[PDB]
């Protein structure tokens, strides 16, 4: 064809983007990675989605796992390949060794095997092929040279059969060689790499595309997650910056704060709250998530610091009954330690909840939690992720941070995430006469006017009470202020 | 001959400059690189370009990728190699293995195949040749020593045929051996290394001319981007310091500000709008992007922070409409996440849009939005990338930056780029009586005068209202002044 290479939609969440459309039609795609990296899950989903959505039959070749196991584990994702097999949509070409034994199985092996597949493809009238672990075929007594030629013998004949193919290969080191004999990376056109990089004691999983001949594809690692719906990727680096924005306002929970923002927050606008531990991030989150229920709008509350109980105790002591917010089915609390998963994990989880319950507000208390460990970048990416989604979804997200140091916060981010957020509220203690009192400012609003006053405030059983600035002080921001004025009242 | 080495032009964007002209004529060039770097593309473009600019024909000996494919993959770029092998200007030499089975045909090996290519050349009167994946030939059963002979046998056989050659090799370790059997390196007159380095879950293609027997060449790695129009290379080191400069002037969009700078900004200048988060860098941004329309000049506005829809929101709330602008084709908008491309890449996109919309003013709201998880160096390289081009291009660019700390920041830029820009505008807060009030202040201008004081300014529907300074104060810079009665 005088037309450039066309791809085949895989239907695997994210892959299509990274792959700018899917797997190059008519060609074989090498998909290597270490153990437990989802290589087989990759090929099964490929063949599968193609049957469920494009009614494209698929042939599955396996050189190790007995068909029975394959169908079994499929049930992990609620997949009854078993059926698609019985309706002729799926056909597993068992090519695994017998627990008995026969010598010299490399001569007729491939060639005879090729024709077998040819028969399979041709017979069931298929469009998708997955050959699981070609690596386990030359693992009899061969070396680099023999390997090379053999793949080319298979990638090519298959190519003559014109079927979109997926081959799986194993790896020994994580960032070491691409495949085993360091020879497939070439004899193949398209080489996808699924990693399970260590780092720390958490394992994060990326998926890359070293190359698709003739076409384009996002370059680099993008994390993905294996779940009850298979592989899920997150094209973090692909998400378009075209999110909608309204001029609509909503409330923060405390009306006086609703004034200092020029009439509330904007439905479409990420909101952060900073302060050293104790100022009151939570109190603001509390009244925030609450405010959203009194209007009949659902709002999830992900906490990573406090428990579900304690999150309902201290809450009560400020009035407001979460308990009721839950019953009416207008509030939802998640709670989960940060060391319970990697950022790639929470992001999906949060994204997940947002899909079932479809909140009207979002309140993640403590970006500072998730920031634990995880290198500054990895986290930064998380942030966009959350923010960028919640934004292009029209939800009001209040976030929380906690300055690494009380009094003297020379940086309202302590990780420089400022710029990602739209509204900024700042809490700070203030040493006023041997007494640490609260202060509260609306640092910046992107669409409104907001108040430029560094108002003090007190916390009681009602909640926050935004009073009057400290006009008669120098070095307020310094946390330890200074009294001014040198004239009282006397005669003329 | 009695004179210097005559090079041949590759026409490969930027390469002629890194090689100082092109490939040493009649001499082969070994271009290696791991899988997915473009080695094929490099050599296919080489032959190709020779066909559409010089009419110098080409022989593409292909050992592993099938002729038909070689032709198909080139359509990705808009290249009709099918048409060129018809017009007999390019010839693809099918030197691949049999998809079936045969072992006793290549017993004349190296020699036989050379006789072929030498025939074809004399038949199409070709001038350039590329052998794609020669390593794949030996990949039958050879030792480092068997290669050095076979290769030196070919290379030479092709030197004698006064043919200017480009052989392709493949690597396995990015910064390790140049080729597979660490032998080709010394067997070829010229060495080109293609690297797809990772480092930080991100890839970056860098090209390098290791050596060129004969003449000089640029030294080291240069970044490159594989795109519809093939290999594109930016020799940020080959860009001299020769930009036309003038005293003409332009407005900042804020009349006051124009006076503060001694009557508007200079046309041929890079202005920087540093400041804390919120100080209003994006306020001035829109401003300077609008005055370019009231004067019927095209102005592009590259965004990397706020949406295009949101921009068009806060725009309207400061007065001045952005909708109109675009319609009249006097204001183009961009938008993209800094993580949505690599620096090497972001750079090119700019150049791209510019060439297409011939702006007169460029706005890059937050260079500090790009520095994201990038190497201080890499990034400095990205500023000079833009800055320079916009200079030589006589464009007037406005760049936004946000310091990693409000009030007290002990530098204009935490990445130290100031000494790159000509005019630095500077926003910072100042705590006046339990309050947060803004304060603009031109910090420096290389050709003009510009006021020296820090005037407080307020923002409102109509815009930036630069007022008067904090005379009766002290340490207004320390963000928390001391009113001295
Ligand atoms: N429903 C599921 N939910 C969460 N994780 C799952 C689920 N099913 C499988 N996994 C995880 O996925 C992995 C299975 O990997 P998979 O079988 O897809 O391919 P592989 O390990 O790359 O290659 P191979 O098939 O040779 O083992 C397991 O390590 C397991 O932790
Ligand atoms: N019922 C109450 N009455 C008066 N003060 C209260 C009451 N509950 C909490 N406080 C005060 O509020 C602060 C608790 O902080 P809060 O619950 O708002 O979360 P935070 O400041 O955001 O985060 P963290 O406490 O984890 O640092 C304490 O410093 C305490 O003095
Ligand atoms: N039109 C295109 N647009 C964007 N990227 C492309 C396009 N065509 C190819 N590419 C990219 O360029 C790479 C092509 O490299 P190429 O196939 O030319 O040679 P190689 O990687 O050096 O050697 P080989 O692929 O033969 O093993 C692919 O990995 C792909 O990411
Ligand atoms: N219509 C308006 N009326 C009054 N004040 C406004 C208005 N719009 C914005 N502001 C003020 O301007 C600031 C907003 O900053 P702006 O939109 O100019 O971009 P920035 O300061 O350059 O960058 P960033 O938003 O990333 O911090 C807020 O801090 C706010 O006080
Ligand atoms: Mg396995
Ligand atoms: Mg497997
Ligand atoms: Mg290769
Ligand atoms: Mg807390
Ligand atoms: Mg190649
Ligand atoms: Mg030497
Ligand atoms: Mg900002
Ligand atoms: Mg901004």
């Amino acid at each position: 064809e005088h037309q450039a290479i066309a791809k085949m939609r895989t239907m695997i969440e994210g892959f299509d983007d990274i792959s700018h459309g899917g797997l190059p039609i008519g060609r074989s795609t090498l998909v290597s990675g270490t153990s437990g990296t989802g290589k087989t899950l990759f090929s099964i989903q490929f063949l599968y989605n193609g049957i469920i959505e494009f009614d494209e039959p698929g042939v599955f070749v396996t050189f190790e796992e007995t068909p029975q196991d394959i169908i079994k584990n499929a049930r992990s994702f609620g997949w009854d390949l078993a059926k698609l097999v019985d309706e002729g949509k799926l056909f597993i070409l068992d090519a695994s060794p017998d627990p008995e034994g026969q010598e010299v199985v490399g001569g007729f092996d491939l060639s005879a095997l090729i024709e077998r597949i040819n028969y399979a493809i041709q017979k069931y009238r298929a469009r998708r092929v997955s050959i699981d672990s070609v690596t386990s075929v030359f693992q009899q007594y061969d070396a680099s040279s023999v390997v090379r030629r053999e793949l080319f013998r298979l990638v090519a004949r298959l190519k003559q059969i014109g079927a979109t193919t997926v081959m799986t290969t194993e790896r020994i080191e994580e960032y070491g060689p691409i495949a085993r004999y360091g020879v497939e990376e070439f004899v193949s056109d398209n080489v996808v790499i699924l990693r399970n990089v260590l780092e720390g004691e958490r394992r994060r999983r990326t998926l890359e595309i070293l190359k698709l001949r003739g076409t384009s594809h996002m370059k680099g690692e993008y994390p993905f997650t294996i779940t009850d719906h298979g592989i899920n990727i997150f094209p973090l680096g692909a998400m378009r910056l075209t999110q909608r924005s309204s001029n609509v306002r909503v409330s923060s929970g405390v009306v006086r704060l609703d004034e200092m923002c020029g009439g509330g927050f904007f439905k479409d606008s990420i909101i952060l709250a900073t302060g050293a531990t104790g100022t009151g991030k939570t109190l603001l989150v509390s009244r925030f998530v609450e405010n959203a229920c009194a209007n009949k709008e659902r709002a999830i509350l992900f906490a990573y610091e406090e428990s579900r109980a304690q999150l309902l105790r201290n809450a009560y002591s400020w009035g407001m009954d979460f308990e009721e917010m839950e019953r009416q089915n207008l509030l939802k609390i998640v709670c989960a330690y940060p060391e319970s998963a990697g950022l790639e994990d929470h992001l999906q989880i949060i994204k997940s909840e947002i899909n079932d319950f479809k909140p009207a507000r979002i309140a993640i208390d403590s970006l500072s939690a998730l920031a634990r460990g995880v290198s500054n970048n990895a986290f930064r990416q998380f942030v966009i992720g959350v923010t960028g989604y919640a934004k292009q979804e029209e939800i009001t997200g209040l976030f929380t941070n906690t300055s690494d140091q009380f009094m003297g916060a020379h940086s309202i981010t302590d990780s420089h995430i400022a710029t990602i957020t739209d509204t900024i509220i700042l809490l700070q203690y203030v040493e006023i006469r041997g007494e640490m009192s609260r202060a509260i400012n609306v640092f910046k609003m992107r669409g409104s006017w907001h108040d430029k006053a560094i108002r003090e405030f007190m916390i009681s059983d009602k909640g926050p009470d935004i009073k009057d600035s400290f006009r008669n002080f120098e070095r307020i921001i310094s946390g330890s202020p200074t009294r001014i004025t040198v004239d009282e009242k006397s005669e003329l």
